[PDB]
């Protein structure tokens, strides 16, 4: 229950809501509200993540190994940020495709988005787990 975990949890809960593609989700998806609110949550998560790592380095248990673990951690951090950006990007894409439909039914478009989001979210949880496991030793 660390700070950065609570932040990610809020990003994750918000994303779970979006996955439902409910009436309200849809409303905010055609505006920039969902992607904007997701960016704020992502920024907060990365911000707390950096602060946490910084504080962790204050009580660390050779050099080559330390430099390797710090780089491996840095990579996991990047994967997660990238993951969150990929989700945002996919949602931005959705918004554009609906506009391209010129008013046509978006049922099928939503079916595809739903399936893709599920996979992007799988990857995000997978990387978050990896990142947490790496911080656990660090």
């Amino acid at each position: 229950g660390q700070r950065w975990e609570l932040a990610l949890g809020r990003f994750w809960d918000y994303l779970r809501w979006v996955q439902t593609l409910s009436e309200q989700v849809q409303e905010e998806l055609l505006s920039s509200q969902v992607t904007q609110e997701l960016r704020a949550l992502m920024d907060e998560t990365m911000k707390e993540l950096k602060a946490y790592k910084s504080e962790l380095e204050e009580q660390l248990t050779a050099e080559e190994t330390r430099a390797r673990l710090s780089k491996e951690l840095q990579a996991a951090q990047a994967r997660l940020g990238a993951d969150m950006e990929d989700v945002r990007g996919r949602l931005v894409q959705y918004r554009g495709e609906v506009q391209a439909m010129l008013g046509q039914s978006t049922e099928e478009l939503r079916v595809r988005l739903a399936s893709h989001l599920r996979k992007l979210r799988k990857r995000l949880l997978r990387d978050a787990d990896d990142l947490q496991k790496r911080l656990a030793v660090y």
